[PDB]
């Protein structure tokens, strides 16, 4: 690895991306730890991984290590033209409680801290070990050439929209996240003209299990 980010909130940034050992829920674990590794910054993308083992509190997320696209504040979603992104990943085992997911926060306040927002949009690419998304299953949605199960609910005051694969995982994925925002704006009244982009990330929520390793073979994200 080029960098080993094993401290709580170990951080790297470069090439318009950032990488965080985001062990935000670690105090709910009885034992374990996790490290996030920068493997490369080749070809306008990021190559990274995270190794972990967590025990205790199986319904509690211990971490969401991620790679994020750095963004300027104040980009109203309505005026974002495109958010084209691709990811190729693997997990070394699937007998774990964990996901792989894009995470996007938006807020009316353009300076909202990156830990949350008024709304959250997740695009899940894996669902391992019987974990649940936020909220309840709403309906199926056709976007990005796939069918998704849309779940909706609340995490505190934040409205959360999660798009899940009906079955299996998606280890090689590309989409334009604006298609997902457009679907929510039209059919769910999502206030895109009032909402500012806060974060734009992909990573793995880790609940329990391991030793396990998530490898991101490549991540690219653009914003126009
Ligand atoms: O940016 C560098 C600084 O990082 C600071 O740590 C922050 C971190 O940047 C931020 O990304 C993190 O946010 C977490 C967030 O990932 C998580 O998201 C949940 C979401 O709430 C939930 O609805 C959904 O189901 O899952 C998501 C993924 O798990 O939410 C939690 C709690 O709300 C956020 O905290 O927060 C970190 C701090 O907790 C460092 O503090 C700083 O030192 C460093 O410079």
């Amino acid at each position: 690895q080029i960098r080993s980010l094993c401290e709580l909130y170990g951080y790297w940034s470069g090439n318009g991306y950032e990488l965080l050992n985001n062990l935000w829920g670690k105090d709910t674990a009885t034992s374990g730890w996790q490290c996030t590794y920068l493997d490369g910054t080749n070809n306008g993308g990021i190559q990274w991984s995270t190794a972990w083992e967590w025990q205790g509190a199986p319904d509690n997320v211990k971490s969401y290590p991620y790679v994020g696209k750095q963004i300027q504040r104040g980009r109203k979603i309505s005026d974002i033209n495109s958010m084209r992104t691709s990811v190729s990943w693997t997990y070394d085992r699937t007998d774990i409680r964990a996901n792989v997911a894009y995470d996007v926060f938006t807020a009316r306040d353009p300076d909202h801290p990156n830990w949350g927002g008024d709304y959250e949009l997740m695009i899940w690419l894996a669902r391992y070990g019987g974990i649940y998304p936020i909220g309840t299953f709403h309906s199926q949605v056709n976007l990005a050439g796939r069918t998704w199960d849309l779940w909706t609910g609340y995490n505190g005051n934040m409205r959360v929209y999660s798009f899940l694969p009906p079955s299996g995982d998606i280890r090689d994925f590309s989409c334009d996240i604006k298609d997902f925002f457009n679907y929510l704006e039209r059919n769910h009244g999502y206030p895109a003209r009032e909402q500012n982009l806060i974060v734009y990330q992909v990573g793995t929520e880790c609940f329990t299990g391991g030793p396990a390793r998530f490898t991101c073979r490549d991540f690219r994200a653009d914003l126009w």
